[PDB]
Protein backbone atom coordinates (compact mmCIF):
# COMPACT_ATOMS: atom_id res chain seq x y z
CA UNK A 1 0.00 0.00 0.00
CA UNK A 2 0.76 3.60 -1.04
CA UNK A 3 2.73 5.81 1.74
CA UNK A 4 3.26 8.96 -0.34
CA UNK A 5 1.09 11.99 -0.84
CA UNK A 6 0.77 13.60 -4.19
CA UNK A 7 0.55 17.18 -5.00
CA UNK A 8 -0.21 18.18 -8.81
CA UNK A 9 1.94 20.95 -9.38
CA UNK A 10 1.31 21.40 -12.82
CA UNK A 11 -2.19 22.82 -13.14
CA UNK A 12 -1.93 25.82 -11.35
CA UNK A 13 -3.51 29.55 -11.05
CA UNK A 14 -1.43 31.82 -13.54
CA UNK A 15 -0.03 33.37 -10.61
CA UNK A 16 2.16 30.37 -9.55
CA UNK A 17 3.84 30.38 -12.49
CA UNK A 18 6.08 27.10 -13.75
CA UNK A 19 6.76 24.58 -10.98
CA UNK A 20 10.38 24.36 -9.97
CA UNK A 21 10.67 22.92 -6.64
CA UNK A 22 7.78 21.62 -4.49
CA UNK A 23 7.76 21.54 -0.40
CA UNK A 24 5.48 19.46 1.84
CA UNK A 25 5.15 21.40 5.51
CA UNK A 26 3.08 18.58 7.56
CA UNK A 27 2.08 18.83 11.22
CA UNK A 28 0.52 16.81 13.46
CA UNK A 29 -4.07 18.48 14.82
CA UNK A 30 -5.22 15.61 16.52
CA UNK A 31 -4.16 11.88 18.14
CA UNK A 32 0.20 12.80 17.09
CA UNK A 33 2.87 14.73 18.00
CA UNK A 34 5.21 15.67 15.17
CA UNK A 35 8.35 17.83 15.02
CA UNK A 36 8.40 21.25 13.51
CA UNK A 37 10.09 21.50 10.26
CA UNK A 38 11.70 24.21 8.49
CA UNK A 39 9.69 26.16 5.87
CA UNK A 40 11.08 24.82 2.41
CA UNK A 41 13.71 22.93 3.84
CA UNK A 42 15.52 19.36 2.76
CA UNK A 43 13.00 17.71 5.16
CA UNK A 44 10.53 19.10 3.05
CA UNK A 45 11.23 19.01 -0.50
CA UNK A 46 9.27 16.74 -2.81
CA UNK A 47 10.59 14.38 -5.50
CA UNK A 48 8.61 14.66 -9.05
CA UNK A 49 7.29 11.05 -10.33
CA UNK A 50 8.45 10.96 -13.91
CA UNK A 51 5.88 8.50 -14.77
CA UNK A 52 2.56 10.74 -13.90
CA UNK A 53 4.39 14.22 -13.08
CA UNK A 54 3.20 14.80 -9.53
CA UNK A 55 5.29 15.71 -6.85
CA UNK A 56 4.96 13.62 -3.67
CA UNK A 57 6.21 13.75 -0.17
CA UNK A 58 6.05 9.66 1.37
CA UNK A 59 4.88 10.10 4.73
CA UNK A 60 6.70 6.80 5.38
CA UNK A 61 9.89 9.13 5.59
CA UNK A 62 8.73 11.29 9.05
CA UNK A 63 10.61 11.40 11.98
CA UNK A 64 10.26 12.36 15.55
CA UNK A 65 11.75 14.19 17.79
CA UNK A 66 14.52 12.12 18.49
CA UNK A 67 15.14 11.60 15.04
CA UNK A 68 14.03 8.21 14.96
CA UNK A 69 11.36 7.27 12.20
CA UNK A 70 7.83 7.72 13.24
CA UNK A 71 6.40 4.86 11.68
CA UNK A 72 3.81 6.93 9.16
CA UNK A 73 0.40 8.61 9.82
CA UNK A 74 -1.48 6.98 12.72
CA UNK A 75 -4.39 5.76 13.28
CA UNK A 76 -6.92 8.12 14.94
CA UNK A 77 -5.20 11.04 14.21
CA UNK A 78 -5.60 14.26 12.21
CA UNK A 79 -2.63 16.00 10.19
CA UNK A 80 -2.56 18.64 8.04
CA UNK A 81 -0.26 20.02 5.38
CA UNK A 82 0.75 23.00 2.79
CA UNK A 83 1.98 22.34 -0.39
CA UNK A 84 4.54 25.12 -0.96
CA UNK A 85 6.37 25.50 -4.47
CA UNK A 86 9.03 27.96 -5.26
CA UNK A 87 9.04 28.85 -9.25
CA UNK A 88 11.01 28.98 -12.35
CA UNK A 89 11.89 32.73 -11.58
CA UNK A 90 12.55 32.21 -7.34
CA UNK A 91 9.14 33.39 -6.11
CA UNK A 92 7.81 30.84 -3.42
CA UNK A 93 3.74 30.16 -3.69
CA UNK A 94 1.68 27.72 -0.92
CA UNK A 95 -1.75 26.11 -0.74
CA UNK A 96 -4.22 27.21 2.05
CA UNK A 97 -3.77 24.34 4.99
CA UNK A 98 -4.94 21.34 3.72
CA UNK A 99 -6.16 18.21 6.39
CA UNK A 100 -4.63 15.10 6.03
CA UNK A 101 -5.34 11.50 7.30
CA UNK A 102 -4.32 7.61 7.06
CA UNK A 103 -7.38 7.75 3.82
CA UNK A 104 -5.05 10.31 2.46
CA UNK A 105 -2.27 8.15 1.50
CA UNK A 106 -1.98 7.68 -2.25
CA UNK A 107 -4.28 10.26 -3.05
CA UNK A 108 -3.60 13.63 -4.58
CA UNK A 109 -3.60 17.57 -3.78
CA UNK A 110 -4.94 19.86 -6.47
CA UNK A 111 -5.58 23.51 -6.65
CA UNK A 112 -9.37 24.07 -7.39
CA UNK A 113 -8.84 27.45 -8.16
CA UNK A 114 -11.03 28.43 -5.68
CA UNK A 115 -10.19 30.48 -2.20
CA UNK A 116 -10.47 30.44 1.43
CA UNK A 117 -10.47 33.11 3.83
CA UNK A 118 -6.93 33.59 5.76
CA UNK A 119 -7.32 33.04 9.21
CA UNK A 120 -4.94 35.83 10.44
CA UNK A 121 -6.19 38.22 8.10
CA UNK A 122 -10.24 38.38 6.90
CA UNK A 123 -9.51 40.78 3.98
CA UNK A 124 -7.01 37.91 2.70
CA UNK A 125 -7.29 34.73 1.07
CA UNK A 126 -5.52 31.97 0.16
CA UNK A 127 -5.46 29.68 -2.60
CA UNK A 128 -7.85 26.38 -1.99
CA UNK A 129 -6.34 23.13 -2.59
CA UNK A 130 -8.08 19.89 -1.80
CA UNK A 131 -7.85 16.18 -2.45
CA UNK A 132 -8.93 14.31 -5.53
CA UNK A 133 -10.85 11.05 -3.82
CA UNK A 134 -10.78 12.13 -0.47
CA UNK A 135 -12.84 15.61 -0.64
CA UNK A 136 -15.79 14.46 1.03
CA UNK A 137 -13.92 14.18 4.17
CA UNK A 138 -10.79 16.12 4.04
CA UNK A 139 -9.79 19.14 2.52
CA UNK A 140 -9.15 23.49 3.42
CA UNK A 141 -8.80 23.47 7.00
CA UNK A 142 -11.90 24.73 8.82
CA UNK A 143 -10.74 26.87 11.49
CA UNK A 144 -11.85 29.24 14.47
CA UNK A 145 -9.81 32.32 14.11
CA UNK A 146 -8.66 34.92 16.64
CA UNK A 147 -12.26 37.30 15.71
CA UNK A 148 -14.51 34.17 15.74
CA UNK A 149 -14.43 33.61 11.88
CA UNK A 150 -15.60 29.64 11.41
CA UNK A 151 -13.94 29.41 8.48
CA UNK A 152 -14.94 27.44 5.09
CA UNK A 153 -13.57 23.77 5.08
CA UNK A 154 -13.53 20.06 6.71
CA UNK A 155 -12.85 19.62 10.42
CA UNK A 156 -10.81 17.25 11.81
CA UNK A 157 -11.82 13.32 12.00
CA UNK A 158 -10.76 12.41 15.65
CA UNK A 159 -11.52 15.93 17.18
CA UNK A 160 -14.91 16.62 17.94
CA UNK A 161 -16.83 19.45 17.78
CA UNK A 162 -17.65 20.93 20.91
CA UNK A 163 -13.77 20.17 21.61
CA UNK A 164 -12.74 22.02 18.61
CA UNK A 165 -14.98 25.37 19.79
CA UNK A 166 -13.80 25.20 23.40
CA UNK A 167 -9.60 25.00 21.68
CA UNK A 168 -10.58 28.67 20.15
CA UNK A 169 -12.36 30.24 23.64
CA UNK A 170 -8.86 28.74 25.02
CA UNK A 171 -6.58 30.15 22.82
CA UNK A 172 -8.43 33.60 21.83
CA UNK A 173 -11.02 34.09 24.63
CA UNK A 174 -8.84 36.38 27.41
CA UNK A 175 -6.82 38.10 24.04
CA UNK A 176 -9.40 39.41 21.63
CA UNK A 177 -12.44 39.93 24.73
CA UNK A 178 -14.36 41.72 22.58
CA UNK A 179 -14.88 39.49 19.36
CA UNK A 180 -15.40 36.73 22.10
CA UNK A 181 -19.06 37.72 23.30
CA UNK A 182 -21.56 35.16 24.54
CA UNK A 183 -23.21 36.05 21.22
CA UNK A 184 -20.43 35.07 18.94
CA UNK A 185 -19.53 32.04 20.65
CA UNK A 186 -22.85 31.58 20.30
CA UNK A 187 -23.04 31.48 16.75
CA UNK A 188 -19.64 29.97 16.92
CA UNK A 189 -21.28 26.77 18.33
CA UNK A 190 -24.35 26.85 15.68
CA UNK A 191 -22.04 26.84 12.60
CA UNK A 192 -19.77 24.47 13.98
CA UNK A 193 -22.70 21.81 15.34
CA UNK A 194 -21.25 22.29 19.16
CA UNK A 195 -23.53 22.25 22.03
CA UNK A 196 -22.58 25.09 24.49
CA UNK A 197 -22.83 22.53 27.18
CA UNK A 198 -20.57 19.84 25.60
CA UNK A 199 -18.13 22.84 24.82
CA UNK A 200 -18.05 23.43 28.52
CA UNK A 201 -17.20 20.18 29.59
CA UNK A 202 -14.65 19.52 26.76
CA UNK A 203 -12.88 22.73 27.61
CA UNK A 204 -12.77 21.69 31.41
CA UNK A 205 -11.13 18.14 30.43
CA UNK A 206 -9.09 19.42 27.77
CA UNK A 207 -7.48 22.24 29.76
CA UNK A 208 -7.46 20.64 33.63
CA UNK A 209 -3.55 21.07 33.31
CA UNK A 210 -3.94 25.25 32.24
CA UNK A 211 -7.15 25.97 34.50
CA UNK A 212 -5.50 24.53 37.63
CA UNK A 213 -2.93 28.02 38.09
CA UNK A 214 -4.08 31.46 36.31
CA UNK A 215 -0.55 32.91 36.83
CA UNK A 216 0.89 29.93 34.74
CA UNK A 217 -1.71 30.77 31.94
CA UNK A 218 -3.08 34.08 31.97
CA UNK A 219 -4.57 33.16 28.24
CA UNK A 220 -6.62 30.34 29.18
CA UNK A 221 -10.13 31.61 30.02
CA UNK A 222 -11.22 30.17 33.36
CA UNK A 223 -14.57 28.11 33.61
CA UNK A 224 -16.57 30.99 35.25
CA UNK A 225 -15.72 32.95 32.03
CA UNK A 226 -16.68 29.81 29.85
CA UNK A 227 -19.86 29.22 31.31
CA UNK A 228 -21.02 32.80 31.06
CA UNK A 229 -19.72 32.82 27.09
CA UNK A 230 -21.57 29.53 26.80
CA UNK A 231 -24.85 30.84 28.24
CA UNK A 232 -24.28 27.65 30.15
CA UNK A 233 -24.68 26.78 33.90
CA UNK A 234 -22.17 24.35 35.32
CA UNK A 235 -24.89 23.97 38.40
Amino acid sequence: TDTKIYFDASNLPAEWGTTKTVYCHLYAVAGDDLPETSWQGKAEKCKKDTATGLYYFDTAKLKSADGTNHGGLKDNADYAVIFSTIDTKSQSHQTCNVTLGKPCLGDTIYLTGGTVENTEDSSKRDFAATWKNNSDNYGPKAAITSLGHVTEGRFPIYLSRAEMVAQAIFNWAVKNPKNYTPETVADICAQVEAEPMDVYNAYAEMYATELADPAAYPDCAPLTTVATLLGVDPS
